């Protein structure tokens, strides 16, 4: 259980991370044992998740944070992915316990699953 | 892609369906192709989504709808269910496209963690 201010410093510490850019950044802020779930692909470590996120960085030019919003103790980002001259929209839902993103939730266009299913 | 009134109505077809009992309303609203993630497991279809919402909710004694709230094509519903005597926090993240929901996240305490379980096996 987190106070409301409490999952607000997440939130803000999360978006300095993907407008930035710092990989390190999103890294510290997951848990060990943080599950992320992605389209057909699901990951249970968080030294995997930072794998996927630098292998997804790799390909994008552009970051650009769209919205951020809270509810409860889910933190809503909307980002857009510049990638090869095309821009792609993504939804994160971080889900917070202890102070850490336990469970990470992305949506993605069904376009974009192409791109991923592509560029791999 | 879905405008900001079409997200809406799902929503609120999603809100009553929370704020009144039945199941086969949500059901209604799932993609064929539907992805539920709750826990460390994954459902797939509509058929398996179907059926793992029927059981989940044969389980609960009491619902209560804490939030709601739209972001983008994302529908998000806190709730608590009471479970044997025990209440529990959740919430739903619905994903909406075209109309439909194509993924559903769902997060749970980690006191629940080892009822939802005895449930889903
Ligand atoms: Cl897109
Ligand atoms: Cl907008």
């Amino acid at each position: 259980h987190m106070t409301e201010e409490e999952v607000r410093k997440i939130m803000e510490k999360l978006k300095k991370a993907f407008k930035q850019g710092n990989p390190e950044q999103i890294v510290s802020l997951l848990s060990p044992d943080v599950k992320v779930d992605v389209g057909n692909q699901s990951f249970s470590g968080s030294e995997e998740a930072e794998k996927m996120w630098r292998k997804l960085m790799k390909f994008v030019d552009r970051v650009e944070v769209r919205d951020v919003r809270v509810f409860e103790n889910a933190v809503m980002i909307a980002v857009e992915f510049e990638v090869n001259g095309q821009r792609y929209k993504m939804i994160f839902t971080f889900y917070v316990e202890n102070g850490k993103v336990s469970m990470v939730s992305i949506y993605i266009s069904p376009t974009m699953k192409k791109l991923m299913k592509q560029i791999l």
